[PDB]
């Protein structure tokens, strides 16, 4: 699809079998939601997005689909004020900026 | 352009009449730059760029190049740990996220 900028690009996906908004991030190198469950396994990580280091926890191997379509990404679970779609996903959706 | 997502979206830009590397930020509702003198009168703004609350100076109808394209914008001037193009810009120069 194309996202317009005219308002927040935030989007419903489904992660790891859950419904949840999140906004697609270009200013963010990984893609970070608040407390969830995920499936499987997980490694704590320090993390310097973006306010502050913090830490959090990472999962990899995690189904995605977003507007149709389904990556398997990593994601971080942590604090952040936003659910965020970061370029590590955008890269494997295919997802530029185009003007 | 088409500005793919591997790297940081950061460009060359001219603001002001200065050449500035800013980050390309779906996630940024404004276009906020770290301190540096742009033409005109300004007004103080509090804005939520966290950091927490941060005051800001806003720059009414600044000029922008980038990528060949000129744009007259709003910028804030004030603390951000990067040059920000936001969301207010991005519209202007007709941009898309697109997969
Ligand atoms: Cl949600
Ligand atoms: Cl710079
Ligand atoms: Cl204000």
């Amino acid at each position: 699809p194309q996202i317009t900028l005219w308002q927040r690009p935030i989007i419903t996906i489904k992660i790891g079998g859950q419904l949840k908004e999140a906004i697609l991030n270009t200013g963010a190198d990984d893609t970070i939601f608040e407390e969830m469950n995920l499936p499987g396994r997980w490694k704590p990580k320090i993390v310097g997005g973006v306010g502050g280091l913090v830490k959090v926890r990472e999962y990899e191997q995690i189904p995605i689909e977003i507007c149709g379509r389904k990556v398997i990404s990593t994601v971080l679970i942590g604090p952040t004020p936003f659910n965020i779609i970061g370029r590590n996903v955008m890269t494997q959706l295919g997802c530029t900026l185009n003007f």
